[PDB]
């Protein structure tokens, strides 16, 4: 019976599809392995498997999550409440569909690699020590924040300046937006608790990610660029701009962590910590 099953909703990362057997394909088999019964709805954001990949760079953010939002909403299996995996960037865009459309209502939210603090690198490129690497990043801040870039470039959106703070929350039209940097939503906050478990997967040795920190919804400390600091340290924690200390207060927050570079999971791993909060 249904209350047994919970759907589970799944938003793939940069240059993935909804559907390919090689992976969100196969993410949907493993868990129908182990679910008898549940009902897996990938998300697609366009007509062809061509513009989904398409869009996962080129189509604005906030345009997308208004569209899963009217999907989710067309589909009666969901309606009693679904949990949601998302993968990379997928795991900040399924939060932000959390904090803005609470009807159908989210159960467990699980992020797997996402970067829920945006980020301030390249991949590959450690700036530590490296001229060029820091340069190109710090420079890409007027490109970045450029009205017409800004809703043009899906990574640019969660693109997060520390530097130049200023500039970052008052031209992101995505990630400052769920993120409360100019003021507090009092929908997004109430929105987020009514979850009942945000579980943030993060992958110790990612080099994609920059700050790695960004998967637990931490950061690179407030004007520069080296050092980084937990969530429970920040300012959106300690003043509890969404809700997420009052959330970790009640046991609604799991950190999980795992060897491996971005998105390097074995079949056993899933098996063992992920399966479980879909059951
Ligand atoms: C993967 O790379 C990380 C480096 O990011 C290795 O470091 C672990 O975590 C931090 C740095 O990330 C270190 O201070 C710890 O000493 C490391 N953990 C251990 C084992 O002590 C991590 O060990 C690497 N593991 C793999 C897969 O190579
Ligand atoms: S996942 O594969 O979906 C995760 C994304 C991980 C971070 C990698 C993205 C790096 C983006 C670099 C571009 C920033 C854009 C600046 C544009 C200025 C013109
Ligand atoms: C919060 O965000 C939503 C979605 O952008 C917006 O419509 C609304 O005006 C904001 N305020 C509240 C508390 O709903
Ligand atoms: C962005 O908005 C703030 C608040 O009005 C104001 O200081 C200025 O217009 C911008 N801030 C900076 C320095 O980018």
């Amino acid at each position: 019976d249904p209350p047994a099953p919970l759907p589970l909703v799944i938003w793939h990362g940069m240059g993935d599809s909804c559907c390919n057997p090689l992976s969100m394909g196969a993410i949907k088999k493993m868990v129908e392995k182990k679910i008898p019964g549940i009902h897996v709805l990938s998300l697609e954001i366009g007509k062809t498997l061509r513009e989904d990949v398409e869009n996962s760079f080129f189509l604005n953010v906030n345009s997308q999550v208004t569209t899963v939002c009217q999907i989710l909403a067309k589909d009666p299996k969901l309606q009693q409440g679904y949990n949601a995996m998302g993968f990379s960037q997928g795991g900040q865009f399924l939060r932000a569909v959390a904090q803005r459309c609470p009807s159908p209502p989210m159960v467990n939210l699980i992020s797997v690699g996402g970067q829920h603090q945006g980020v301030f690198g390249l991949p590959r490129c450690p700036g530590e020590s490296s001229h060029i690497c820091d340069f190109i990043r710090k420079t890409l801040n007027a490109g970045a924040y450029n009205k017409a870039i800004q809703e043009r470039l899906v990574q640019a959106e969660y693109w997060h300046d520390p530097i130049r703070e200023d500039i970052y929350r008052n031209h992101s039209i995505f990630l400052a937006d769920i993120n409360q940097e100019r003021g507090v939503n009092e929908s997004y906050k109430k929105n987020l608790m009514a979850l009942k478990k945000f579980v943030m997967v993060k992958f110790l040795n990612d080099t994609i990610v920059d700050p790695v920190d960004s998967e637990w919804f931490g950061f690179y400390r407030s004007g520069q660029a080296k050092e980084t600091i937990p969530l429970q340290e920040s300012t959106l924690y300690t003043q509890d701009r969404l809700g997420l200390k009052a959330m970790d207060k009640a046991g609604q927050l799991v950190f999980l962590a795992l060897e491996g570079d971005h998105l390097q999971l074995s079949e056993e791993w899933f098996y063992a910590h992920i399966i479980p909060f879909l059951e």
